[PDB]
């Protein structure tokens, strides 16, 4: 079944997929931000979605931004989350990093996971 | 399908918990008291060992509350065959000292499904 | 079917798993590098791969290097990537970090993923 998503405002851009072999789906900033060196900023996408079962969405770095010193903080979108997906951009570069509305900021990867029951034992 | 067995190596260990039925993984807690200066990192002991599930690894993943305070996760690959005590590398990239108290939630362990292909060298792909 | 790989030069080393229960395949530097503190470097492995289906390769940290302050930037090797696999090593230690040709620098994890359809809705 398809993954449903909602645009909170008209400023949101629907996540995009360019090729059959891409790991993920492009995420875009819904707002203008400026991030000083050595600081981080939560970037709102204005996109909420119903994640697939036995999966989480990993907010993953674009390589081009990573080479510029821009890293991703947090980034775990659980299947229970119905809120605004936020990208924590960390400016580990030396200059101010500017984020404009519509800028590609990360890629969302639907990562397959397991939910085992945990059982405490005396020894393994 | 079958349960993942785990051991509390001391009485200070807290059983990893599911936050909600659709949470990504299992919350880990500090078994000891630490102070992490700004621009430093610390291996935080959980005193938890597990018999990890097959064809997965445990990713030590950040909780966003800590990430927004500048606390990031180093390392974080828990191999399927690892039988030792699980450690969480907390990196204080914030401006102030970060305090970790015994029992504090520090990360979420995600059982990520993986593939072990055979690798074969070729002249051309 | 096995993952086919090519050595771009004879400086490349074949990725291997340490043990039958290891999450990742060892990646090695094909060249010498020097990384200043608070900087990063794209490290060439000189290995290219025909990546497996419904997977991406995550460039993941080795714990020893992580404890020394060396972190991984970027790290998403898409299914469709047929180029030289690069490792972005970030030196978050306090001293200059030396990379010698042949050094183990990271691990590649073949992470299982989904490529779902996306559908915009009014409400989740
Ligand atoms: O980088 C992130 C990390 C998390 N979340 C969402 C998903 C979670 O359900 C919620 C709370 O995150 P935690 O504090 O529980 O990690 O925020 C984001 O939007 N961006
Ligand atoms: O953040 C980490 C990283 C690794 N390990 C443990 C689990 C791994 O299987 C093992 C890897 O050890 P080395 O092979 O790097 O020595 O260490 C942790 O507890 N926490
Ligand atoms: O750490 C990294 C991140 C990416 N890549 C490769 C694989 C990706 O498919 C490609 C990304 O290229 P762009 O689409 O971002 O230009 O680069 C690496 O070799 N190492
Ligand atoms: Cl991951």
């Amino acid at each position: 079944s398809p993954v449903r998503f909602v645009k909170e405002t008209n400023r949101a851009k629907s996540p995009t997929r360019q090729s059959p072999g891409a790991a993920g789906y492009d995420l875009y900033s819904a707002y203008d931000y400026t991030i000083p060196p050595g600081e981080r900023q939560l970037i709102k996408t204005d996109i909420s979605m119903s994640m697939p079962k036995f999966c989480y969405g990993r907010i993953a770095p674009r390589s081009g931004l990573s080479l510029k010193g821009i890293d991703i903080g947090g980034g775990v979108i659980d299947e229970d989350y119905r809120g605004n997906i936020g990208v924590i951009l960390i400016n580990n570069g030396k200059c101010t990093f500017n984020v404009n509305t519509g800028d590609r900021i990360a890629q969302l990867i639907y990562q397959r996971i397991y939910y085992p029951e945990l059982e405490e034992v005396q020894s393994l």
